[PDB]
């Protein structure tokens, strides 16, 4: 079964395998005084492993990276943060000290620049527009839009026709929009209906935090948000 929040200390990873060759990173971490749980994508690159997401925080983004040897045994090269905040980037020196080359957008570099968070060494082009895609190793990088942040970008796994959501999708369970103090909710559903445009045959999808399930999530997300938008 898919790990869940009470199931991880926070400073322990879970790893949770997808498809062949495809698996999810599951830490857990403090927050406004609650702990959550969170999600990364681990993807093999022939004989290296692209990452998606820093385990939120140094001490879990160690810990993932131990689990990752200890359990697949081939050395992370690159890793590509989704967006700005701590979730994403949190960890990134960690992974540069460790041998990663990081990646991601010159908008979440800057936005990670501004918020004080930890900076991926290198920019990925070809993403600054919304409908953009691009190919990275095994895996496509799309940016739907302004939704749980400007620069969140969303992650798909042809070869197992994952979508990997990040925190623009919200788990099934999740039924309020919570915190969104960087989220552009005008924008929001716009930027789902783009990934439901281009990943229309995505089998198996992975919010930020919490549950994955099927294009479901999507709908399910724009729903929380417009209700969050009326009142
Ligand atoms: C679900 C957790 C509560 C809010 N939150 C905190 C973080 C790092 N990320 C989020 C998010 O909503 O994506
Ligand atoms: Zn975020
Ligand atoms: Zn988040």
């Amino acid at each position: 079964e898919y790990p869940t929040v009470s199931e991880i200390p926070v400073g322990e990873v879970r790893l949770y395998q997808i498809a062949d060759g495809v698996w999810s990173h599951i830490a857990t971490q403090s927050f406004d005084g609650a702990v959550y749980p969170s999600n990364g994508l681990i993807v093999r690159d022939g004989d290296e492993l692209l990452l998606i997401d820093t385990a939120w925080g140094a001490k879990n983004t160690a810990a993932l990276l131990a689990e990752i040897e200890k359990q697949i045994g081939l050395p992370v090269t690159r890793a590509v943060s989704t967006h700005f905040h701590d979730d994403r980037v949190g960890g990134v020196d960690v992974l540069r000290a460790a041998g990663v080359a990081t990646y991601a957008s010159p908008s979440t570099r800057r936005l990670a620049e501004v918020e004080g968070n930890e900076i991926p060494t290198h920019s990925l082009e070809g993403l600054s527009s919304s409908g953009d895609a691009v190919r990275f190793g095994p895996v496509e990088l799309f940016y739907p839009g302004a939704a749980h942040s400007t620069d969140n970008l969303v992650v798909y796994v042809p070869s197992a026709s994952v979508l990997y959501g990040g925190c623009a999708i919200y788990e099934l369970s999740r039924t309020s929009a919570g915190n969104v103090a960087d989220a552009d909710l005008a924008e929001w559903p716009t930027s789902i209906e783009r990934i439901q445009q281009h990943y229309p045959e995505a089998q198996f999808v992975i919010p930020g935090h919490g549950l994955p399930g099927g294009l479901d999530l999507l709908k399910h997300t724009t729903n929380v948000v417009k209700a969050h938008t009326n009142r």
